[PDB]
Order: structure tokens, then sequence, then C-alpha cells
């Protein structure tokens, strides 16, 4: 090994969550292996370093989640495996190079209220290279601290739960918007994602009748996090607002709201920091509360990227 904590910096450690030498028989292979945060007092995730093998490795995602495993173990696990509400703290993409996090950001994890967890899944999509029964370790090193940080990294999903999709309706818009209430988030950086139906997601902050783009993408592509230009700030009397644009053309049936990939999803994830001392790790939203809001949404809401 070496070990999987390594020190650096006087006061910071490093958690290197590989994967223990896998080799997937088949392509698209979605393995998970998990690791325990090796301190139970708070500490913060201050910055991630990709250990991806270019060949074959199509994704991977860290969660904070709470699945304890045996230090040898790996296993197949979908995208349900955290939940519905999962809380990603990391997303790589092949040919989309992710964002580091801000100066003086970290995730909140450990003490009474943190993950003490993370669970690493690895997406091998193109498995060539296994042909030669070579042992892959791809992943992930977190470098963490137990030093206070000035800002708490968080997470806004905005979901829809009750969404229909006539077969063959050319345009079908699933909008997801609640009142923000919280002290403020700065929002640094956005994830979407649907099924194949899936046509364009875009998330808005609407402030006294005016809408700022947060993010919009195509969820087909790769389902990493973007930057946002500039961070939008969210504060009190805010309203989040999505709409992810669907179409019905190729579909016998309707489609609802599910997990397999005959159902569809529409989420944005909203990734933000926050004072220290005001932060919540968590938010979500899965209702409309102001669905007459949506006349005045931009136009390009509906327009595929
Ligand atoms: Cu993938
Ligand atoms: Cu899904
Ligand atoms: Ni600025």
């Amino acid at each position: 090994t070496i070990g999987p904590v390594t020190p650096l910096d006087a006061s910071d450690f490093a958690l290197d969550i590989r994967m223990p030498g896998v080799t997937p028989k088949e392509s698209d292979t979605y393995f998970c292996m998990s690791m325990r945060l090796p301190v139970d007092e708070e500490a913060f995730v201050i910055d991630f370093k990709p250990r991806a093998s270019m060949d074959t490795v199509a994704h991977m995602l860290l969660f904070g989640c709470n699945m304890p495993s045996s230090t040898g173990s790996y296993w197949f696990c979908d995208e349900g495996t955290c939940t519905d509400k999962a809380n990603i703290l990391y997303a790589w993409a092949r040919n989309a190079p992710p964002t580091r996090l801000p100066k003086g950001v970290g995730f909140r994890v450990g003490g009474e209220t943190g993950s003490k967890y993370f669970v690493l899944q690895v997406h091998y999509g193109d498995i060539s290279a296994f042909r030669d029964n070579h042992k892959d370790c791809s992943g992930v090193s977190v470098h963490l601290t137990r030093v206070p940080q000035p800002l708490i990294a968080g997470m806004y999903l905005m979901m829809s739960v009750d969404t229909v999709i006539p077969p063959g309706e050319k345009v079908v818009n699933a909008d997801i918007s609640c009142q923000y209430k919280m002290y403020p988030m700065h929002v640094f950086a956005y994830r979407v994602h649907t099924h194949h139906l899936g046509k364009v997601v875009s998330g808005y902050r609407v402030r006294n009748g005016q809408w700022t783009l947060i993010g919009r993408q195509n969820p087909q592509l790769p389902q990493a996090f973007y930057p946002v230009e500039h961070p939008v700030d969210v504060t009190f009397g805010d309203i989040l607002a999505a709409r992810c644009v669907f179409t019905g053309e190729g579909r016998t049936e309707a489609t609802h709201i599910g997990g397999t990939s005959s159902d569809e999803m529409c989420n944005l994830y909203i990734m933000y920091y926050m004072e220290a001392k005001y932060a919540l790790s968590f938010m979500t939203c899965t209702k409309n509360v102001a669905p007459d809001m949506f006349r005045t949404i931009p136009a390009e809401a509906n327009i595929p990227i």
C-alpha cells in the first residue's frame, strides 16, 4: 500500500479512495467501493485529485453516503445506490475536466452530523484494455483537514416527482420551484440529470421577478459539474426555479418519474457554499410553489443546446 491515509502540510491528510484492483467482465460496468473517514471529529474535504485510467473510465462519483464495507471489497451498483437524494461530493466525466473547489471552501464531514463514509462509483465504459486481465485501481484522493474552514460546501437538489410524459408529445416541461429562506448561499457549480428523453435542463434564481441563470445544459452530455460564470448569491426571499424539457417522441405509452431507464427523472444539483456559522450541507426542492412565475422564464429554457 503505503496506506490509504497519507500526511500533507502540517495538520492535513489525504484519503486515497480507489477501486481495489478490479477487472470488469462486460462493458458499461458500474462498480462501487466505500471507505470510512478515519477520524470521528468534524473534518473538511477541501480538494479532490482524480486518479483515473483514461483508457476505460467513463465516470467517477463520490458520495457522502453511509455504506460500510470490508476493506477489500467492491460491488455492482447503480444510480440509486445512495438514494433519490444522494449527496454527491465530486463528479468526474471523461471530456469535461471538472472544477476545483473555491478558496476557503470545504465539505463538512464527520462529527455528530456529517458523513462518516465515502462511497465511490466508477463507470467502466469501454473495456478494451482488460483484454489482458490487468487490475484497475481508479479513484480519487481527497484532501482532508480538521482545521475549521470559513466557507462550507453544500448541495441544493431540485427534482420533479409527479411529471408525466405522454407518448409522442413533442414537448413536456417539468417545472420545479421553492422559495429560499436560509442564510445566503453562493452557487458555484451545477449538474443535471435526466434519462434519454431529456432535451434540456435549466435552473435560475428569481429575485423581484428577474431571472438569473445558474446553469443550462444538455442532460445527454457528460453529467459532470459545470462551473457557474460568476457565482450567484441566493438570498432570503429569492425563488429557485428549474425546468427540464422532455419529448415523448419514440414512446408508445406515458413515461413517469422513476429509477429504471424507461422512466424519467428531472434533477438539477446546485453546488453552493455558505459561511461556516450559518451553513447547511444539504437542501431539497421537490415542489412547484410558484407555477405562474414560469410565464417569464427565458425562452432559452425551451431551446436545446
Ligand atoms: Cu458514466
Ligand atoms: Cu435517473
Ligand atoms: Ni465577484
